[PDB]
């Protein structure tokens, strides 16, 4: 028994780097379980596992669907230690387009996996770490649950959901000695854009000409601004560790500093007018 | 033909009241369109049509839930003038409890009533309203969705969800000429939130004997507050008015100043630390 971390879905992105990154520790302190939606996608995990010599014994991985309390519930029987100390909320899913273009079924996976997810992470976990009076947890923050971004609704929705979910939590935790640390980031190299952008050509199909313009037009900013900020997925389980040492850690960190003036700004303004002023004449 | 206007969840509080005042209004200029997840309910709601002696015919109650787009596309589909210029996202539920003693069943109706459902609305009448070139729409809001409040995780959670679903919208739809607005309101005399009296073992069943006790002391201060802040849905229906005739209104309309305070210090804090620790001083 060392710091045992449970992290969700670590088959890529942020999810594994840090499963690797704390498993491969030189003080070997971590005993970490990466959790997988699907086993099977588990070979670039181990890949990395082994580029690093990460030790025998440090990382186990499992299968955890979040969208599903069975698989959940099982993944937690399954910790032989006995204990998590730490725990990080990772999984997540993207949606981009005009939201007339997006469908129920697409809209409800999101929300199933960003948020309820959350919610069965914590239900099986938060009830030990709090009779014992010692715990941390970590979520996988975002920009766009700090503020709003076009075509970017449902995500902007699920994430600002987590800002919700984790800061009125956070209140009840306080003599609880748990602790709630939501990791806010910005664009990262990771598996979540290269494919959630779909194909921006059917959307044309679902809306009208001045939102398709605009939705292109979107599109070539945010590649743009994620060719000049997006972080590498190791600087972003940096943060994760510096919040992990911390005696008294925040409601949250931020691993870039780039959004950090929109986000001022905008609350100084209370009708949040100026703010969509700004994010408007910004992105188009 | 006139200012037409699609309420839903009239059956009762605020929807309720906007309805009857827009309707039984003294410009007799709003065709109201009251919605209800099951009509059986709407004898309250003639009952104060009557009351404010609504005129025949600018008024009549559609069946729709939020929670089924077979419905909400129905209730479109009905509303015979062909256009919908005002569109209040009003309906959805509350949740209160130890995060661990909600059920899964609970915690995703939430979700899927106050977040979905708001989405299913606007994915059906935003089109036209975007062709039309013109366009409202007001969609209740909350502290909730402005804060975090214990033993409020999940409700909050669809809560602060609303913020962003709305605000990421409202950029795109700056040029399009329509309007998007939520109405952040507080404690109104309503049901619900005055009623909350039980706390039944299948709570205590479900939790730790520490969580248990400031599961009630958090009621016990939520009465208070009620018994001194809660707005009657009168003046909240004001403000929906004070809104829509705005000629250019603000993306965030407050009903109540009594919380400003507390947001106003959430702004000066990226940790969000200082204002966990203030709202669990003044919850507990
Ligand atoms: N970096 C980003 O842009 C970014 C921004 C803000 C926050 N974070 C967060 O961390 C996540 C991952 O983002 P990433 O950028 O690291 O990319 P990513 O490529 O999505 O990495 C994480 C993904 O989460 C998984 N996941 C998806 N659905 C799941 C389910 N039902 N159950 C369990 N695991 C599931 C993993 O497996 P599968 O591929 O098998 O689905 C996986 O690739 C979140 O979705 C979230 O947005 C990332
Ligand atoms: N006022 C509050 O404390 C408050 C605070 C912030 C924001 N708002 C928002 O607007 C709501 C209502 O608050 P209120 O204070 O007016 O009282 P309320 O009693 O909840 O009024 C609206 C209600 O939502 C309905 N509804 C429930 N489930 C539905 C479904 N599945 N499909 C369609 N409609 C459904 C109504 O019909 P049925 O009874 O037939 O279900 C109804 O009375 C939200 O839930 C939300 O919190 C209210
Ligand atoms: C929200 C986000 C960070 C911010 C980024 C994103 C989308 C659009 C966008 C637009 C901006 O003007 C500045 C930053 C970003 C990312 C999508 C995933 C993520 O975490």
């Amino acid at each position: 028994a060392r710091t045992v971390v449970l992290i969700t879905g670590c088959s890529s992105g942020i999810g594994l780097h840090l499963a690797v990154r704390l498993a491969s520790d030189p003080s070997q302190s971590f005993k970490v379980y990466a959790t997988l939606r699907d086993l099977k996608t588990q070979g670039r995990l181990w890949e990395a596992a082994r580029a690093l010599a990460c030790p025998p014994g440090s990382l186990e991985t499992l299968q955890l669907d979040v969208r599903d309390s069975k698989s959940v519930a099982a993944a937690r029987e399954r910790v032989t230690e006995g204990r998590v100390d730490v725990l990080v909320c990772n999984a997540g899913l993207g949606l981009l387009g005009p939201l007339e273009a997006l469908g129920e079924d697409a809209v409800a996976s999101v929300l199933d996996v960003n948020v309820v997810g959350t919610v069965r992470m914590l239900q099986a976990f938060l009830p030990d770490m709090k009779r014992r009076g010692s715990g941390r947890v970590l979520v996988t923050g975002s920009v766009g649950g700090l503020m709003g971004l076009p075509f970017n609704d449902v995500y902007c929705a699920s994430k600002f959901a987590l800002e919700g979910l984790c800061e009125s939590l956070a209140v009840l935790l306080l003599p609880f000695g748990v602790h709630l640390s939501l990791i806010e980031c910005g664009p990262v190299h990771t598996a979540f854009m290269e494919k959630v952008l779909g194909s921006p050509e059917e959307v044309l199909d679902r809306t009208d000409i001045h939102t398709f313009h605009r939705f292109y037009q979107y599109l070539a900013h945010s590649k743009q601004v994620f060719r000049e900020a997006a972080q590498n997925p190791e600087e972003v389980a940096e943060v994760f560790l510096t919040a992990l040492r911390a005696p008294k850690p925040t409601l949250r960190y931020f691993t870039t500093e780039r959004f950090l003036p929109l986000l001022r700004m905008r609350l100084d303004d209370p009708s949040g007018s100026n703010y969509v002023t700004a994010m408007h004449r910004e992105v188009f």
